[PDB]
C-alpha cells in the first residue's frame, strides 16, 4: 500500500521527536483539522505494557488545567498508539537553555503551578510517582497555553484510593526501585510504598535542583542499580535540609514539612502554596509569566 503510517481515521504519524525514547514519541498531524499533535507509540510486542492504562489514567484525570488533551488510542502497524496535544519544550530543555540555573522568581512561578497541578492529580485519586524536569512542558508558542506548565507521562501512576473500598491503599515496604534516583523521596529509597507526600517531596528536590544548578548526590555511581540507589539515599539522609537549602528559608520549610508528612496524610496544599506566594510578594516579584527563558530561541519539532 501507501507507505505511510496512519493512526485512527485522521492521524498521520511522522518523524520521531525528542531525545532518548527510541522512536516511541513521534510528531503527528491531524489531517482533518490541519493541526500538529504528539503521538506516543508502544510496540504491541512490549514486555511491560504501559500505554493503554496510561490512557485510562488520562480518562480518569479528565480535562484539566496543565493536563495535555488526549485525542485517540488505537492500533498502528505493530504499534499501539496514543495521540495527544502537541506541547512545547520540557523544563530540563529550558534549564539547559538558561545555562542550568533558574532565578528564584522563575522557580517560584513554577512551584506555585506545580503544587496546584499535583493537588489536581491527587484530587482524582491518583499519585504521580515520576517527578523530573523532563516530564513538565510549557505550552506551544501561540496556542495560548505556552506559559502554562503541563505534566506528562502517567505511565508510572497509581490509584492511591481503592475505587471499591474507598480506602487509602495500605502501607507496605519492599517495593522495587525503578524511578529516577536524583529526585525521589528518602522514603522511596527505603522501599516504602509511595503516597501523596512523596510526589511533593520529589518536587522539592527538583526545586532545589533548579535553584542551585545541581544536587549534592547527583554524581553517585555504583556497580549495581541497587547500590547506586542506596548511595544516593545515604547522601540524601546525610545532607541536612538547612545545608541543602542554604539561602532559601522557604524551601527548607517546605521540604521539612513534606518529609514529615504521614503515609496516609493529606498534604496542606494551601499552606505550601502560601509559603511561596508570601515570599514571592515579599521579594516584590510580579506573577507575569516572564520566566528566564522568555525571549530565547526555543527548540521545536515542527
Ligand atoms: C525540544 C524538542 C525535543 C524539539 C521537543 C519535542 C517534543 C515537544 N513537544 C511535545 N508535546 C508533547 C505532548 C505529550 C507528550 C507525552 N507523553 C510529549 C510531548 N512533547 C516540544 C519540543
Amino acid at each position: 500500500g501507501s507507505g505511510v503510517l496512519m493512526v485512527g481515521p485522521n492521524f498521520r504519524v511522522g518523524k520521531k521527536i525528542g531525545c532518548g525514547n527510541f522512536g516511541e514519541l513521534r510528531l503527528g498531524k491531524n489531517l482533518y483539522t490541519n493541526e500538529y499533535v504528539a503521538i506516543k507509540l508502544e510496540p504491541m510486542k512490549s514486555r511491560a505494557p504501559q500505554l493503554h492504562l496510561e490512557y485510562r489514567f488520562y480518562k480518569q484525570l479528565g480535562s484539566g488545567d496543565g493536563i495535555p488533551q488526549v485525542y485517540y488510542f488505537g492500533p498502528c502497524g505493530k504499534y499501539n498508539a496514543m495521540v495527544l496535544e502537541l506541547l512545547g519544550p520540557s523544563l530540563e530543555d529550558l534549564f539547559d537553555l538558561c545555562d542550568r540555573t533558574f532565578s528564584l522568581k522563575t522557580v517560584l512561578m513554577i512551584a506555585i503551578q506545580l503544587i496546584s497541578r499535583m493537588e489536581y492529580v491527587h484530587s482524582k485519586n491518583l499519585i504521580y510517582r515520576d517527578v523530573k524536569p523532563e516530564n513538565f512542558l510549557i505550552g506551544r508558542p501561540g496556542n495560548k497555553t505556552q506559559q502554562v506548565i503541563h505534566i506528562i507521562d502517567f505511565g508510572l501512576a497509581k490509584e492511591y484510593i481503592d475505587p471499591e473500598t474507598k480506602k487509602h491503599i495500605p502501607y507496605r515496604e519492599h517495593k522495587s526501585l525503578t524511578g529516577t534516583a536524583r529526585y525521589m523521596s528518602i522514603n522511596t529509597h527505603l522501599g516504602k510504598e509511595q503516597s501523596r507526600r512523596d510526589d511533593l517531596e520529589a518536587l522539592g528536590h527538583m526545586f532545589m535542583y533548579f535553584l542551585r544548578g545541581s544536587l549534592p548526590w547527583q554524581g553517585l555511581k555504583a556497580d549495581t542499580l541497587k547500590e547506586r540507589y542506596q548511595k544516593i539515599g545515604d547522601t540524601k539522609r546525610a545532607t541536612p535540609i538547612e545545608v541543602l537549602c542554604e539561602n532559601f528559608p522557604e524551601m527548607a520549610t517546605y521540604l521539612r514539612y513534606v518529609r514529615r508528612l504521614d503515609f496516609f496524610e493529606k498534604p496542606d496544599y494551601d499552606y505550601l502554596r502560601k509559603l511561596f506566594t508570601d515570599l514571592f510578594d515579599r521579594k516584590g516579584y510580579m506573577f507575569d509569566y516572564e520566566y528566564d527563558w522568555i525571549g530565547k530561541q526555543l527548540p521545536t519539532p515542527v
